[PDB]
């Protein structure tokens, strides 16, 4: 019952440092989560949120829906077929999801088991005091004790929760997480959110969606995926059109209705209406700190909700540290890895370390996906007093073959124009996510763009764009954009 | 006429040259090419061996090709179609590429057209003397001159030819040069030589293949892909098998002759027979110097046949130098096009510049394809006193559910371990090809392990296990092997 670290919530964060403890140093370890498998009724379980309901059956039902693509597309290449007898059995997908998915948390589960001094715990952690985490069988504080751990340190890794926005008939919308275990493809839906997540879901519905079936996005401000380079915004924007997914920008749902047929009469804001099959609202993510009691031990929360934390994953309170999700800053599954294996090396492996936030590779697996790494230039612009913008943006010939001559192949190098240094690498296409991994090795090196224009292309390949540009598309000399230097 | 530069051969390297010392250091050029558009006779063309009868049309048709896993893979997904509806028409996929291919063709003619001191000569470019290019009507010497043009310098780029063995029956067998016009896809066809094009036409004619087709690949080695990570070589094998493709190894055509119905009998060395509708011979490439009349002027040749370059691509003649395939270093586009323009920044921009030949990032479009940059182990363990190598293999998730779970991807880093300096990364699996082109600008940054390792993965892709490895799986030490 006394434990070196006690995990709250057993995902991408929790996980790693639980693992890296016990195997890297020996040390006794409790890890806590609410579920030992995935889905219904807490849909995150042990794995956590990308394992579950996240990174893995999203990629996987974004890989099924890419074969509509392929079809139409192999038509180029010769390949012949009735595309009459054409069906796409979303039940299929997801029951080949759900094994995955299954497969998976059986694999931490023998994970526990064969490794020494690595206990799991279920039900629901929550902090009594600075060295004591109490594991109840329910949310509710007053439910029975399963356990009580002692802890000479505390990790909070409880991730996210999709917000669902308070509007009358809200319980009429899914979140992401019932996106998952639809029974049936839903005909007509709309997504709300003008994310990666949203953006992700409407693709994976469009490849999904009987016929005659139709896919909405409505997205509240004038341009989806803020915080993407703007050019990719607005082509991925043209592209999710081009392939039959209508986007409602400056729209919202203002309530939803059921319709005595079981449909969703939703109400927009502006006061326009849409009938879809299903709402699923992807708004954003909110840190899971309620249920920890941090009241309890006064863990200071940020003006966001967000676990408040310095580099070290370090909260106000000593012994007690947080990573991922929780603290509400980048939501990515290799970030709150990263931050685990920091906060280990550091506190048991007298090796401290700090995780870089800064020149993440990050993708959407949007149909076309995007690959990015480091600072749009709007941004690196009002940093930087000259920042260069090298761009190439041509549809690939085999998509000319294809017959998809909307999937325009974008490439973008920002860079600070007063040493060459490569400040970010935005990518959107076929291969996208791929091309950027080694980008962000690139940037940790420093990479200049004479290191990539200087670098032997290989051909006949996307990537090699990011090896042929020598001439700036454009500057921003004090944040002013500019087609030529004075 | 007079020209600052000639350039022999309109190809990958050529091209770059001329566009080069034309438009960057505003000399007078004139370019020389046996074809204005690809295929026979001469296959080659104006945009030179890749545009025409390479690396363009190939990854179009890999592409194609790559359709019969998508078919099969989308039902594991739950993609429900009529299998026994769908065909593979390869006289389609053929006119789409020619159309590709001659829409490229045509654009270099506008580049001509529309480019002033850059000039395009049609026919067979030869050296009369040290600063006069003759191009004739034919291959042929004493083929009737078109042009005499006078160079102060001189750039051999004709690039290399299919290699075929003096073997009886020769003349039945056709190179990868005819393979891009055969009128019908052959439901039987021997690809001969373990390398990139037999690999690669290997998997197109498999996915194209008529009904009860098959593909045969022969290698005279134990082990295809000589040169390439020894875990993939023995991987990319074992992936075409499972894709109903027979690679015999320790096989060698003796001998074609005709069966009756004009199908070809292949005898191999080993006295085995095959009957297949097509020999596509792939056993090399070889530098095309024999029309260039080299002994006009003295330019030193290797055994080989290649021109012999310092690393500035200078032959022993001051003012002729050679680019590309014809120097028989590293055949790849990219190579050809960075030593054009090397050279003429060396010589007509006094801004000496060498082509580094060394940490090339390279791919072979195999089903599945392989990307690589700089060296495999056994290389470096000759080289380094200590060698890690980091390696990952496993069948991604998406090939469990897409039923092929033989595609294995396999990610290997290989180091120097004294100081952890990345010595070649080697990647097989879909995307691999897209991945290695910033494994790259890595290597000319001199990346350690640590740089990988230390680098936040992007989830969920193949590339993120390049940025998952810690610990070496082996090492090399003094040449040994240890786990
Ligand atoms: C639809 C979707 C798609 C995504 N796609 C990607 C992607 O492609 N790439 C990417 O990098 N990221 C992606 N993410 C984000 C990724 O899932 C998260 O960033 C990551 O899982 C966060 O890791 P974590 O360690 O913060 O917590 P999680 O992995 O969320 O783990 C939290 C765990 O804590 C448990 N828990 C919560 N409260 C308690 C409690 N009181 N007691 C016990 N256990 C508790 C939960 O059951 C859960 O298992 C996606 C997210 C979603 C929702
Ligand atoms: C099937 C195949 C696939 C390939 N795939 C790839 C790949 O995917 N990636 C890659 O990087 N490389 C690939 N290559 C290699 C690539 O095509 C060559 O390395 C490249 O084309 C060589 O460029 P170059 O300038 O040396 O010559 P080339 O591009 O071959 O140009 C030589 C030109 O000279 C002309 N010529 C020859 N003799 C004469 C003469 N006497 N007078 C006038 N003109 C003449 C020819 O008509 C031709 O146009 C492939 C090669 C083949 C055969
Ligand atoms: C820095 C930058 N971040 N990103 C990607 C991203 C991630 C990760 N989460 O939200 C966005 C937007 C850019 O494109 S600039
Ligand atoms: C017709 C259909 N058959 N397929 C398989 C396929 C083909 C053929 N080319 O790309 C894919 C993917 C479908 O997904 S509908
Ligand atoms: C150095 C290395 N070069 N390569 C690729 C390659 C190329 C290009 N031509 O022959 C080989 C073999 C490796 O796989 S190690
Ligand atoms: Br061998
Ligand atoms: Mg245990
Ligand atoms: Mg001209």
């Amino acid at each position: 019952k006394a434990f070196d670290l006690v995990v709250i919530g057993a995902g991408s964060g929790g996980l790693e440092a639980g693992w890296n403890a016990a195997t890297l140093y020996g040390k006794r370890v409790a890890v806590v989560d609410v579920q030992t498998s995935h889905g219904p009724p807490f849909y995150a379980a042990l794995g956590g949120t990308c394992v579950n309901v996240g990174c893995v059956p999203k990629k996987l039902m974004v890989t099924g829906a890419q074969y509509m693509d392929h079809l139409r597309e192999s038509a180029g290449f010769g390949w012949e077929f009735d595309g009459s007898s054409v069906k796409a059995n979303w039940k299929k997908l997801i029951a080949a999801k759900n094994e995955a998915v299954l497969d998976i948390n059986k694999s931490y589960e023998g994970m526990f088991n064969d490794t020494e001094g690595l206990d799991f715990f279920l039900g629901w952690g929550s902090l009594e005091s600075k060295n004591v985490v109490v594991v109840r069988e329910t949310a509710d504080p007053k439910s029975a004790v399963k356990e009580r751990l002692q802890a000479d340190h505390i990790l909070l890794a409880t991730g996210s929760w999709p917000q669902m926005p308070a509007i009358p008939g809200i319980e009429h919308c899914i979140s992401s997480n019932e996106a998952f275990y639809l029974p049936e493809p839903p005909r007509r839906v709309l997504t709300v959110g003008g994310g990666f997540i949203s953006v992700e879901f409407a693709g994976i519905f469009n490849a999904y969606k009987p016929p005659g079936g139709k896919v909405t996005l409505c997205y509240r401000n004038n341009l989806i995926l803020r915080g993407f380079d703007e050019t990719i915004r607005e082509e991925v924007t043209k592209q999710l059109t081009a392939n039959g997914i209508e986007i409602m920008t400056n729209e919202n749902p203002a309530k939803v209705s059921l319709n005595t047929d079981g449909s969703k009469h939703v109400t927009f804001e502006s006061g326009k209406t849409l009938d879809v099959d299903v709402v699923m609202m992807a708004i954003g993510r909110i840190p899971r700190t309620n249920d920890l009691q941090l009241g309890n031990v006064g863990v200071k929360l940020t003006p966001k909700g967000g676990v408040q934390v310095d580099e070290f994953s370090r909260t106000n309170v000593p012994n007690i540290y947080a990573i991922g999700d929780i603290t509400d800053r980048l939501m990515l599954t290799p970030v709150a890895i990263n931050e685990g294996a920091a906060l280990v090396d550091t506190v048991f492996g007298n090796k401290p370390r700090k995780t870089d936030h800064t020149r993440v590779a990050s993708a959407v697996f949007s149909i076309p996906p995007i690959g990015t790494c480091g600072l749009i230039e709007e941004v690196a612009a009002k940093e930087f007093e000259k920042v260069a913008v090298y761009m190439s943006s041509f549809t690939p010939l085999m998509h000319n073959i294809s017959g998809s001559k909307y999937k325009k192949f974008v490439a973008k190098i920002v860079t600070n124009h007063s040493d060459g240094t490569v400040l970010g690498v935005h990518l959107l296409g076929d291969g996208a996510p791929e091309i950027i991994q080694a980008v962000g090795v690139c940037l940790r090196l420093n990479a200049k763009i004479s290191d990539f224009y200087n670098t032997i292309g290989v051909h006949p390949t996307s990537a090699e764009e990011l090896c042929s540009m020598r001439t700036p598309s454009y500057y921003y000399v004090k944040g002013e954009k500019m087609e030529k230097l004075p």
